[PDB]
């Protein structure tokens, strides 16, 4: 029985190793997510001056949601590094029992703190028409807080109890769907009585939303997605997952932090 290899990662690291390959293309683009992260940083920084005063909490936000994404996509990059460790005599990459062993928690805690703030975001730049701000708000944060953590119970038994993995990732994708849901009501609203070019950047954002939060889902069935005798239940699935992972996050904290910053711009023109 497998004690060493908690998670996806650490199981076939434990069992198959990594190949050279595998193990610098997850290292390349974890490194590259949180590279992305700190230019976003500057990028929030720095331009926070090109939007009226009234749109600046959602410049802010996307400011702090760079700083937690950056910090803790950071941890994760070394968490891999530190985590596998070449053998020679067999060529690959193993689970280095000298290591602290790959860990999820980095990412679900960026994940954490960050939903809520993006979610939050919109409604600095946007107006509502028939909903209020605070039941919009409250209603984000609750499904979002228990989206993330019903899927963090659920990760824990992505390699012991794979009925437990997808029974609590169908619990937390219930309230993704209420969240989806929520958020296509907001950019309804949103763009009723706005220009055509903010309404344009609107439709734009529905989008990109709804594109880049479904990868995430997507990367946490990643291994199973072909059978557990299949091509992804293996490095393949580790290195899909992480690649994934890395064009959500920058999609959807990056390239929605621009858009909505654009957007704000257009309102800033009328
Ligand atoms: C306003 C246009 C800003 C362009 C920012 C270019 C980003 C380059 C990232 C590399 C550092
Ligand atoms: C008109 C809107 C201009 C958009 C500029 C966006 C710049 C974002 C910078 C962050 C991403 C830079 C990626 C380089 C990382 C290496
Ligand atoms: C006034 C806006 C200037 C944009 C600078 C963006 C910097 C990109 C991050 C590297
Ligand atoms: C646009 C005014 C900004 C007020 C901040 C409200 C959000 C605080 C989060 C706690
Ligand atoms: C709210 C922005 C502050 C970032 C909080 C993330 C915690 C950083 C921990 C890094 C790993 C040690
Ligand atoms: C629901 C999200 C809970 C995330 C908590 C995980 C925090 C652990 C941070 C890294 C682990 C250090 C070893
Ligand atoms: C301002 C929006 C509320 C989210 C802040 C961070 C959430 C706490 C998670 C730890
Ligand atoms: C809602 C999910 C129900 C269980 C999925 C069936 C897969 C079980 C494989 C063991
Ligand atoms: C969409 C409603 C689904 C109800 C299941 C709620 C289960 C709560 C999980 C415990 C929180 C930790
Ligand atoms: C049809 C117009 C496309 C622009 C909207 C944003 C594109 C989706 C990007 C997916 C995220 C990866
Ligand atoms: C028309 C402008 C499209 C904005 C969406 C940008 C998404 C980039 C996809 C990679
Ligand atoms: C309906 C939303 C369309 C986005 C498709 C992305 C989901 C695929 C999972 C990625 C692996
Ligand atoms: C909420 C469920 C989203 C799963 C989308 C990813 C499935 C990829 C199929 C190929
Ligand atoms: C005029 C509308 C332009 C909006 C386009 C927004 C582009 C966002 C750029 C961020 C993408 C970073 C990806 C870098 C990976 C290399
Ligand atoms: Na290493």
């Amino acid at each position: 029985t497998q004690e060493l290899g908690a998670n996806f990662e650490n199981f076939i690291g434990a069992t198959e190793g990594f190949s050279e390959i595998a193990y610098q293309f997850t290292s390349h683009i974890l490194t590259l997510g949180y590279a992305v992260m700190l230019a976003g940083l500057l990028y929030f920084i720095l331009t926070i001056k090109n939007v009226d005063k009234k749109f600046q909490m959602s410049n802010i936000l996307s400011a702090v949601v760079m700083v937690s994404a950056f910090l803790l996509l950071y941890a994760q990059a070394q968490n891999w590094t530190s985590s596998f460790t070449f053998n020679e005599e067999v060529g690959r990459y193993f689970l280095d029992p000298s290591g602290d062993l790959f860990n999820n928690g980095y990412r679900y805690l960026n994940w954490l703190i960050d939903v809520p703030m993006l979610l939050f975001q919109i409604l600095f730049v946007v107006s509502l028409t028939t909903s209020k701000f605070s039941s919009v708000r409250n209603q984000f944060w609750f499904s979002g807080a228990m989206m993330i953590i019903t899927g963090y119970i659920g990760q824990f038994y992505e390699v012991s109890n794979l009925t437990a993995f997808l029974v609590w990732g169908a619990i937390s994708s219930a309230f993704f769907f209420h969240i989806l849901w929520v958020m296509k009501k907001v950019i309804n609203e949103g763009k009723e009585g706005i220009s055509p070019a903010g309404q344009k950047i609107l439709s734009n954002i529905w989008i990109l939303f709804l594109i880049s939060w479904t990868l995430y889902p997507g990367a946490y069935l990643m291994p199973y997605l072909t059978g557990v005798d299949g091509f992804l239940y293996s490095e393949d699935g580790v290195m899909a997952r992480q690649l994934v992972y890395t064009i959500a996050d920058v999609s959807s904290k990056v390239i929605y932090g621009v858009l909505l910053g654009n957007l704000a711009i257009t309102l800033s023109n009328k």
